[PDB]
């Protein structure tokens, strides 16, 4: 931003989209080490996540933009163009990534559930953020070796080589995406079977006791014990609600985890479909469609990067009171 030459100031108004996509996970990031109630495996694993979308707003997006501002024309030095899409392939998959772990570890947890947790966590950080860097470091070595596989048309900075494009794709995008997608459905296939137990025995045992009927209590009751002695006497408060409790807070993170990954693939879907397809037909096709689409695409993704936050502030009470009170003590 010289500012001479630029071509497209309105855009400058997309400052706000990455003002609130740092903050948003600067205030998960201060929040799971802040709040001691949010110190676990998944809680860390978001602030990972959290740390990678925020540096998606910090690094990826101000350089997008100020391309957008000289119309796609990359107005930083030539050596920056690879480096900033190797620095998009980086970020983006670990979130990929990190989901795609969220729900497989999930998943492994509940089939077969038999080092501690919070380092097997930084284990599994680590691997993530490994599979992040070896699919992200290739790129600088390909954009500056040749100029061609980074820069189309000598001024604009998109991958070009459709090789990588399709093979980066599916090692950074259909995998991850289908692993996740298959444990989240197993997963939430698993619950529900085994919560249904106690609870259809526990609605029944409740409506008969909801009428006075006594009779019909307690082979529910039976059927309950059998799935500990908080039946066997039968004093609905203790029992009946720390175990139905626990169940409940389970259905309503897998609400969330479905959410974040739904709202993932909603939002990146478009871009990756309109790339591949306009690599399915390398001729036969309207490429400036294309191009003008995947502009779009590009910043839908991007955008997905800052909602995440939104997500757990609408669905959690400590993330919720975290946040405005972290907004108005540290300023
Ligand atoms: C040499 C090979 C191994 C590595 O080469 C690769 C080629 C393509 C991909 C797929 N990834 C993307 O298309 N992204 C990043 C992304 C990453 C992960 C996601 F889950 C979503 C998007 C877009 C995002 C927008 N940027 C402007 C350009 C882009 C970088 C190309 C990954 C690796």
């Amino acid at each position: 931003k010289f500012p001479d030459g630029v071509q497209n100031w309105p855009a400058l108004s997309i400052v706000i989209i990455i003002i609130m996509t740092i903050g948003g996970n600067i205030l998960v990031i201060m929040a799971v080490s802040m709040e001691k109630k949010l110190h676990n495996a998944t809680n860390y694993f978001l602030m990972s996540l959290a740390i990678a979308d925020m540096l998606v707003g910090l690094l990826v997006m101000p350089l997008s933009l100020l391309a957008i501002l000289y119309d796609y024309v990359w107005p930083l030095p030539r050596y920056l163009c690879p480096v900033w899409i190797s620095l998009d392939v980086l970020f983006s998959t670990a979130s990929i990534m990190h989901l795609c772990a969220i729900s497989l570890d999930r998943y492994v947890a509940i089939r077969n559930p038999i080092f501690n947790s919070r380092t097997k966590a930084i284990m599994k950080i680590a691997i993530v953020w490994a599979i992040s860097i070896g699919v992200s470091v290739p790129i600088p070595v390909i954009g500056l070796r040749d100029e061609e596989k980074v820069f189309v048309n000598n001024t604009t900075c998109v991958l070009n080589d459709p090789n990588f494009v399709l093979i980066g794709s599916f090692v950074a995008f259909f995998i991850p995406l289908t692993i996740m997608v298959i444990t989240y459905c197993l997963t939430i296939y698993v619950l529900r079977r085994q919560a249904a137990d106690l609870e259809d025995n526990w609605e029944t045992l409740n409506d008969n006791l909801k009428v006075i009927a006594l009779t019909k209590m307690r082979a529910a009751a039976l059927d309950a014990q059998k799935a500990r002695h908080g039946f066997d006497i039968l004093t609905r408060n203790a029992y009946i609600q720390k175990y139905l409790q626990a169940i409940n807070n389970e259905r309503k993170a897998s609400k969330v985890l479905g959410i974040v990954f739904f709202v993932f693939l909603i939002m990146w879907c478009p871009f990756f479909i309109t790339n591949i397809l306009s690599v399915l037909c390398e001729k036969s096709c309207n490429q400036k469609l294309m191009e003008k689409l995947l502009n779009v695409f590009v910043w839908i993704g991007y955008v997905n990067s800052g909602i995440n936050p939104l997500v757990y502030t609408l669905f959690n009470k400590i993330y919720r009171r975290a946040f405005s009170n972290y907004l108005r003590c540290n300023y």
